[PDB]
């Protein structure tokens, strides 16, 4: 129903790690899933991140949320990060999958 993606902006140095957290604000459904966007500073082309290795994502079933750490950061990194939100609601399927308004990182 509303996606609530926090820090909306982030300046990192090399080596630190950001974490973004997606609070999936909804007294009617639960996050069921998250998948993770990347637009690299600059680019227009969007890519799915892959979770594992440096990535990771914690989830809060109480608060209805999903985090994304993103350690050893690298200049590279820098860009814009969404998540998107597929939802689990007490009916069926659904017009679901949210969006946050998105994280502006810069490392470096």
């Amino acid at each position: 129903a509303r996606v609530d993606q926090t820090p909306r902006i982030a300046t990192k140095e090399t080596g630190e790690s950001l974490t973004i957290n997606c609070v999936l604000r909804d007294t009617a459904c639960a996050l069921d899933s998250t998948n993770w966007y990347r637009t690299k500073l600059g680019s227009t082309k969007e890519q799915t991140i892959s979770i594992g290795g440096r990535y990771s994502e914690t989830v809060d079933e109480g608060s209805n949320s999903a985090s994304l750490t993103i350690r050893d950061l690298r200049v590279e990194d820098s860009g814009t990060y969404k998540c998107k939100a597929y939802r689990r609601c007490a009916f069926n399927t659904g017009v679901g999958y949210k969006e946050g308004a998105g994280t502006v990182l810069t490392v470096k």
